[PDB]
């Protein structure tokens, strides 16, 4: 009950942290603006630092999309996603006030807020989001597999990359979402909430996609004493 | 009999993702062109992410060059090789057909295809295809091998830098093939087909180059004894 | 012991060299150079290449801590004896004026300039300037912490990578703010070298807050020692 | 002897065919300016992901040392006899020209240029680069020398990645004083194809003491190797 407090408070602390830092370097700051490569490095050595601190405390997730992967594919409880979930909303809108108050007026802007991009349609972006979170979770299942052993070598940095590799194709259609609660955090604390949707239904159903392909389709356990059913049928 | 399918599955899946991923951040350019750096990365932790989610379920070849520089020394069949390169070129092209379908219309243009750039010709294109091929080939077998010392593990992040290496000079030539999987893709979905023989001479040429320089130049395998008796058998 | 007194001489020679040598680099790289001026990325790959480059060079003969603010933070945290604490941020802060000395004596007078001091930009105010600087050496600890863990004994992982990504991080988004510190040491060393010292105490509060918040985090609400025999 | 071994002329060959590579992508990506001029970054990374890709499919065969200053400073650690020293130098050099020759070949004429060339940059001094280029090669051999230990456990790739990025390392500081050498061998390719020369002893004398620097500073000074097998044991009686 203690070490479940301090997974929950890891993945609130991992949020808030990612959230204050990705969109921070995001902002369009005017004697310097950042590029496509900049922005997605921001986000992807965020997402590979913080699941090197934290992911011994709580695998950290930092994402609902993945916490919900991780729902059908990991030994994870309804109880703990739920927590982590609330979890990470909470952390992200605590990162991305926070951000809002440390940034003169001037800079802050539209608060790095997901938005379509170069007249992309929202059915075109959600099929986006729906791959750039599904190479995530792919990568995320393949880097933290406890039947892999000590073979991914890289889980932080691979997993880090893989944002980053997100990044570098999102953000010229959705400004790159791959999470749900990066999306809401901006979008709460800057009312801005165009076709918000699209950055719930792409990392949810990429998330979920990714996790029944890995789990089930690619590489899936054994049969289970569910052979017993086969034996007697 | 499952675990072929699953592996046939993964390089076709792995070729889709990295094509629609690649070629998306090649093309991509409103108020904000991308540079050689920013492909050559997209590329290259393309591969890295790939090889890191697959590389356990298939090899994560995801190119029918490195799947024939493997026919000699990664303990693939000829029957493997034959479904992993028609894996690759069928995962390419719906990468390539996807991608097309989500991207706005004017923004598509070329679809990021292989082309001759720069006014280099087609000879000097495909000795630099041959020489971009050749480190990848180069970088892969030493990485799978058992013998490289280190712990057990595949570097990912290895074979991605070696991508992104192989970018970071190709792009300013042929923008960059080393794959003929990844040629292809973007020239059946567009129509373009101009010098198309380079982006697979030139890989395949420097992969097999490769394999050869690795296997029985540079660090020649250990063989098992039913190797070594196809070798002594298979003479006089 | 003589082989235990050697030991510490080489991890405070190492920790000298090491603030050196990234000062050196660091404030080089970060330099207005007229016909290719440094990017924010630039930059932020220039600091963390750096410290990963001197963390794996000679993390394995000092811990290759290169900053006065993570050295305090293995005082609260890593528990050390304030005597090492004290001659490694001794090391750090002559290293750190021998660096950037070493480098205005090999950059032609011109280009020079400002020596990439830390000063606050786009008119931020030193009380936003210092609550960035906390979280910017916050995440940096962390990340310290969990990569050399004496409970992450078995499977070496990336620490030197891990911890150069996480500077650059902090580069990434502080750059913009303060031309990112997280180091009170890569602070003063142009600062004494090129007389600027303008808003001087938030590249000491800042860091220096934020990696005591981190220790303490790490230490006592994240992960702890165990209390009993219940887990050990 | 050493000399009639196969595994010394793989490692030989290996090290010509390093240099060959390195040279050839190194340059072609630095001089590559047509309607896209490289950054620092861009150049750096060519560079630095070059060596990373080359140590990690070359060291196991000869130490991937790709660089006669490497390989000097190896030589000075106890690592190689002056035997494979002075064949690794000669491998490196036919290589770097051998690789900037190759290049010159398949890039157009118009692009070539001083083909990459190593040069005073920015109005610095030769006394002022020498002493650059002493520090660029100094923290490369830090990083080769640990990265290479027995004594520090790593996981795969990551030795590689860390030389790799310690070269782009150089690279960021090192392009705006000189175009960055820390390798004699990168000087001399270009410097004989294109025939330019000015002030090519500080990409000579400034990598190698380096160098030396780094190698005696580690194995002497920084992290020695122990001398007698009670040494282990008796740091153990610390507790
Ligand atoms: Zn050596």
């Amino acid at each position: 009950s203690i070490a479940f407090s301090r997974a929950v408070f890891a993945e609130f602390l991992a949020t808030l942290l990612f959230v204050f830092f990705g969109l921070g370097s995001a902002l369009n700051w005017p004697q310097a603006l950042p590029s496509v490569l900049q922005i997605a490095m921001a986000f992807g050595l965020g997402i590979g630092t913080l699941v090197q601190a934290l992911g011994h405390i709580s695998g950290a997730h930092i994402n609902p999309a993945v916490t919900v992967a991780c729902l059908v594919g990991c030994h994870v409880s309804v109880l703990r996603a739920a927590f982590y979930v609330a979890a990470q909303l909470l952390g992200a809108v605590a990162g991305a006030a926070l951000l809002h108050e440390i940034t003169p007026a001037d800079i802050r802007g539209d608060l790095a807020v997901n938005a379509l991009s170069n007249s992309t349609t929202a059915g075109q972006a959600v099929t986006v989001e729906l791959f750039l979170t599904l190479q995530l979770v792919l990568c995320i299942f393949a880097s933290t597999d406890e039947r892999r052993g000590e073979n991914p070598g890289t889980p932080a940095l691979s997993i880090g990359f893989s944002v980053a590799l997100g990044h570098l194709l999102g953000i010229h259609y959705t400004g790159c979402s791959m999470n749900p609660a990066r999306s809401l955090a901006p979008a709460v604390v800057t009312g801005k909430f165009d076709d918000h949707w699209v950055f719930w239904i792409g990392p949810l159903v990429g998330a979920i996609l990714g996790s029944l392909l890995y789990n089930y389709v690619l590489f899936p356990p054994a049969k289970s004493l569910s052979e017993r059913l086969a034996v007697l049928k």
